[PDB]
């Protein structure tokens, strides 16, 4: 039973018994300092990293080793914790260790009765330590006076040391033995702290006990980390070696064979101080508690509010879970214990802050924004690493900008650009894996509660590195100046708007000429801008004038230029996510919404990256406005993740591979009004680039988001519809009855799927006229996807006239897109047919 | 709910009420400390990058402290701020401390009218003082001297040293022990200054307050770039490394985890000197009064003309809203909040003195509205004008030089899309 | 009383016998704090060489450093330490170039030279020069502020 | 002591439990041989002969220190896990090479990410990918 409380101060110094995170190794360690004593040096060893608890563990030992110290058969008096940082710079420890073993003896003098037998043992001591003076210059000297031989040659004494000479050890010795036995003890133990603060004064602790402390009557603990004891003791074997021997076979053959032989010494050199059988290795709070499903070895609980119960105290991994599942908007299961673990795994310091700062602030807060208090509390104790691996570190600056320029800072040391951007703590390096969870965080607490937000992370913050796995990296310091180039053309850090994102996006991956010459791109076709000769059927010139409405709006958010040696033109989704993210952010007045359709369209001029070779729209509006007004009372319970966005990106990113290679070749010259599925045109490829989208958001959010905590998707294998729509129309039609067997809405179970579905900008490319995969019997999936679809938004997308003109082989369309099918696709081959 | 008049002698000083911003925050940093003294090391940290009015937020803490002793639960006796880059190059701060511990307590004596503790405690008080100065060479020997090990077995001492030898953190701590009985009070308070201009000289402070401030007598409050603190502290961990070992195992293998090792220690040392739960951030104006997006966690109001009242007042968003959109000829929009959060980010003694130089100054006009904002940037803004290089005399005002300055910013903006649009979109703060 | 107090300017280490010096509180003095400041015992000089001479002011008066610049980091100390004091106008000469030469090579000395030998990855070298060259503006802009510099005129400009 | 069989000079008998008398004593080829085989999970053979004789050569510091470890938590943990308290043993003795390796070294890494990491960086040194993931004592290198 191991209750820790938050609300303490919780110092080394200031823990009492009830809340030793090492009780187990307390004992354990006691019992076998006992058993020695009870049946030579006799040195153990208590490992463990910095911020371990090796302070705390030894200022335990001592205390449960003074506790009933004459009541056991085995005597053992301890020395106090002798700290080799916090004495004097050139203070010997055998001076200090005798200056404390003086103070012990002489209270011990002042506790006797019979004055024949305390002068009797006064004077033997002040002998030993007169006798200690004398020969104390043996350490502190630079060289050796020839005067001192008389003292070596001296025996004027009773003690008749059996080695001749002036052996400062053997007059310790003698001097511990008198100590035992005024003391009336059997051993004396010498603790030493740990060096991990300043380990070159740590030096001096390893020569005194393996020089002065072999007595029997002498037990040495000392803590602190092999692997820095290993460098110090590495580092003075190399000072035995003569400067100019050094400098005179610096070549390979020879110096390798020194640096064989010093690690051949240090190795002995550290089984001859501290042997295995005696070292004890400290549990970091992972292995005490266990997982899940292991048995925990040990009990640990937390008292996160002040005067909770004993009873009310709650688990440390629980307490842990509430604020990694919490503060990073995460769900239980791998990925949220994934978190959890590796905050068990951290140093006990880092880990005792993260929780101390959090539930500090978290009850001060009540008297939310859970996010935001993780945030402060890892930033703290993660600014060692953010300041290492070069994240920002202004707190005036967090936001969305200084955000995505972290992600990608983060991924290009991290070297994960297939998955970096899911901020686990995966990478090998521990700075990285700290700025994990930091980054995890930060991503949980900006676009919490927001949806334009969401959108700007998953384009430029997760697109970004993708933008660049792919479509960049074939081009590689150079990768270095790669780098600097590409931040700089897309201005990821100062962007400003997310349709200029997506503007930039959109020459990157032009501007990378693919073969077969084809204007068929990732998420984005080419559209000819001329008129030329050769074009059979419909075919001709794409003209933004023939749509209307939301037709004229969703193109004109969608059409992106870049200006080159000649002007290309695309209409990709990115300018149509990129819209999105623009709409959202803006309030609901009617001006701003206006001028969201009119930042990119006639005013920007995309200049290609360096790293190449060369009214009715009022209706639009008000649709618009009526949608905002649901974001802005639907988005203030949403809880994005770094987890869910980089999930949803990642198959928004896998499905338009596959739309944008499947389509590369069904362009046919009867392709327009493609009613079959080996027929593809603008219309159908810029259809499933939309409803990849909106598909990536939905199979994710139910398995993510952390505002419903069941799964309705259930189980089944989770394909996604590439060049048809049952795989999109069988998730969404078993979800629906789901939230009815459940009593939810789709509102408050997928709110990102339900204001993304319900976005007007996108709806004329979800039934573009186009595209439609009208088949003989897949027209009904399409009909039920149309159905459903209707329901979810809570309005008819289409009348019942207006669907049949899709299907059924005139008509003005002021909600779908009309012009699309007939436009021609810059490199695409308008010769072969269909077969 | 803060009002500032603008017309005053602008004493930094004499604004003790109703003229304050960090009140909010002082307030709960005073109760934290006299909360964490009632149950131990207690270091606070007053952290910022740059700017934010540093010196003054830990004055107005000494204030708070030094003042309203009796009616507080436990009553705290600061010293004065302590600047470590003022200080003679080796004298230890542990020297410092304790003179000015002498200072507070010697005046205090004086202050005793009843002479038979007036001298009992002061005869005791000295004790300490001169043990202390017994042992003061511990911190300045370049040796030891086997005659000091006769001092360190010295077992005459009247005030019962628990563990033997010549420990100064154990002479210091008894010594304010005393110091806080003299001075009838608990918990002295130790607060020290930024260590910017000469940072070599915090090193000590940092040795000093792990070494010898670790008392449950002892508060600090210190105050500095932080990260200017890991490079301190990283520095001082390879100089543990022996010469001969760095220049000998040289390969990237051995290098790298010689840096990764101190990347550890580092960690843990600012850990254990600044606790994550005590560090303390100065506020800024934006976060104070909110994006207008939503509503603030604290409403602070301006009296732009001379005489307004309580309810004669308007937010400070559209304090700078109003100066923004008239002195950059901007219209209501989003575009005009671009220039209105980034001067709610700017340290608050310097906002208010733009805003001071533009709306005093546009009283006296009326007894050009752009060029009042321009002089008021000017005459506060004009660090960053010289560093980035930009036009600075303001006899050669004009569009030969102003085109000059547009082409100058937007070469070191690295943007010349949108640079000529002056949308402080850039990342150096200049 | 600042003659006593000089020994702080010149000493290669700190000798404890000092510190029963710095303990000798006076009366007389009346100063905000008794740890021996010799800022503080220089500002009872300028203030009371006011009331002597009969100024409302002091002009200290610095010429450049160009033929031995090394020279000028005295200056600079002692212009941020001693003279601080309200009735002291201190006016300084020099290439500010050169000026700035002094405090960035001063500021490297701050880092350890262990710190700089292991540490030279271009990630690392150039976060310090970012540091490095933050510090001796705060530094130039503390010391000279901007508003008080003078740019002495070429002919050109003539 | 020798290959197998006699083979050797002298004859030298190891205790591994407390109480034992000097009789019932095991030879110190054998002691070796069990902790190995049963703590590498390892048949009787060349391979497991192998790593006998490779400890063998280990200085009687480093050696005595991997039997004294093994068969004294093995005594108080039993009054299993054998390859456990092998790995803690080996720990300990062969740590100044570990850590030269840069193998891991947290004993809360103890699982496969770290392992399956290790043993790269270990055929990495070794400079021998084809047979290096057998793990075999063949290295010219003692660390
Ligand atoms: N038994 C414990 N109960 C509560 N908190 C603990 C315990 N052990 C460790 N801690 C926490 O971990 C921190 C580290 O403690 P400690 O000072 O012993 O670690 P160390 O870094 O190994 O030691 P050192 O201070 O000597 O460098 C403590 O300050 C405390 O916050």
């Amino acid at each position: 039973k191991i209750i820790i409380n938050l609300f303490a101060p919780n110092l080394p110094g200031s823990t009492k018994e009830d809340d030793l995170i090492q009780k187990s190794l307390r004992d354990q360690l006691v019992e076998s300092i006992r058993n020695s004593i009870a049946y030579g040096r006799n040195v153990f060893f208590v490992d463990g990293t910095r911020g371990a608890g090796k302070t705390t563990f030894i200022n335990s030992v001592v205390k449960s080793l003074n506790s009933d110290q004459d009541d056991v058969k085995v005597n053992i008096k301890c020395l106090p914790t002798i700290d080799p940082t916090k004495l004097p710079r050139h203070e010997p420890i055998l001076v200090t260790v005798t200056a404390r073993l003086n103070k012990m003896v002489s209270d011990k003098l002042k506790g006797y009765w019979a004055s024949n037998d305390y002068r009797k043992q006064k004077e033997q001591w002040q002998n030993h330590l007169a006798q200690l003076q004398r020969g104390l210059h043996l350490l502190t000297d630079k060289e050796y006076k020839p005067e001192y031989f008389s003292d070596a040659l001296k025996l004027d004494a009773q003690l008749d040391y059996s080695i001749g000479g002036q052996d400062l050890s053997e007059i310790f010795e003698e001097l511990v033995k008198r100590a035992c036995e005024i003391l009336d003890c059997k051993a004396i133990l010498i603790t030493f702290d740990d060096i991990d603060t300043q380990f070159d004064a740590g030096w001096d602790v390893l020569e005194s006990i393996r020089k002065f402390f072999n007595s029997r009557k002498l037990v040495v603990v000392a803590t602190g980390d092999l692997r820095l004891y290993s460098q110090l003791i590495r580092g003075k074997q190399y000072e035995n070696y003569s400067k100019t021997l050094l400098e005179q076979e610096k070549e390979s053959v020879r110096l390798a064979e020194r640096g064989y032989m010093v690690e051949h010494l240090e190795q002995q050199y550290l089984l001859k101080l501290f042997p295995v059988q005696k070292r004890i290795q400290l549990k970091t709070m992972l292995q005490l508690v266990g997982e899940k499903g292991k048995a925990g070895k040990e009990e640990i609980k937390v008292k996160t509010e002040p005067g909770m119960q004993d009873i009310d105290a709650i688990d440390v991994r629980q307490a842990i879970g509430d604020a990694v599942r919490e503060g990073l908007n995460l769900r239980e299961g791998s990925d949220a214990d994934m978190y959890v673990n590796e905050l068990l795994k951290q140093p006990v310091r880092l880990l005792m802050q993260v929780l101390q700062d959090f539930y500090t602030k978290k009850y001060h807060a009540t008297s939310l924004s859970v996010p935001n208090l993780l945030r402060n509390a890892l930033y703290g104790s993660m600014l060692s690493s953010i300041y290492r691996a070069g994240l920002n570190y202004e707190q005036h600056r967090f936001g969305m900008d200084s955000l995505c320029k972290d992600i990608f800072t983060y991924v290009k040391q991290d070297r994960d650009f297939n998955t970096g951007f899911y901020l686990r703590p995966q990478s090998e390096s521990e700075a990285l894996r700290n700025c994990s969870i930091y980054l995890a965080s930060q991503v949980s607490e900006n676009c919490q509660g927001s949806l334009s937000k969401f959108l700007q992370m998953l384009l430029v913050g997760c697109g970004s590195v993708s933008i660049f796995n792919q479509f960049v990296t074939e081009l590689a310091e150079k990768f270095e100046q790669l780098i600097s180039e590409y931040v700089a053309y897309m201005s990821v850090g100062r962007i400003e708007s997310a349709s200029h994102w997506a503007n930039r996006c959109c020459a990157v991956v032009a501007n990378s000429p693919n073969d077969e010459k084809i204007g068929v791109f990732l998420g984005m076709v080419q559209l000819n801008r001329k008129s030329r000769q050769h074009m059979p059927g419909g075919y001709k010139k794409f003209n933004i004038d023939t749509e209307n409405g939301l037709a004229k709006a969703a193109m004109a958010s969608s059409l992106s230029t870049v200006a080159s040696n000649n002007l290309m033109d695309f209409c990709s989704v990115f300018n149509l996510i990129g819209a999105i993210a623009d709409i959202s952010a803006c309030r609901c007045e009617r001006s701003a919404i206006t001028n969201a359709f009119n930042k990119v369209i006639a005013q920007t001029t995309c200049i290609v990256p360096p790293w190449s070779e060369a009214t009715e729209f009022s209706d639009a509006i008000t649709k618009v406005e009526q949608w905002l007004k649901n974001v802005n009372e639907i988005e203030i319970g949403i809880r994005p993740s770094a987890l869910l966005i980089g999930k949803v990106w990642s198959r928004f990113y896998f499905n338009l591979n596959n739309v944008a290679d499947q389509h590369k070749t069904r362009l046919y010259r009867n392709a327009e009004h493609g009613r079959m599925a080996s027929q593809s045109n603008a219309a159908k490829i810029m259809r499933f680039n939309v409803l990849a989208f909106l598909h990536a958001v939905l199979v994710e959010e139910s398995l993510y988001h952390s505002v419903s905590d069941r799964e309705y998707i259930g189980e089944g294998l989770r394909l996604n519809p590439v060049t048809s729509v049952d795989e999109f129309e069988k998730k969404i039609k078993i979800i629906g009855e789901k939230l009815k067997a459940d009593n939810k809405t789709w509102k408050n179970t997928h709110p990102l799927f339900f204001l993304l579905i319900s976005c007007p900008i996108l709806h004329p490319f979800i039934f573009p006229v186009g595209g439609i995969n009208c088949s003989v019997k897949a027209l009904n999936k399409e009909t039920s996807f149309n159905k459903l679809i209707d329901e979810i938004v809570g309005d008819k997308l289409l009348s019942d006239e207006e669907w049949d003109y899709l299907t059924k082989n005139q008509q003005i369309f002021q909600n779908t897109i009309t012009s699309l099918n007939s436009s021609t696709i810059v490199g695409a081959s308008y010769d072969k047919d269909t077969p």
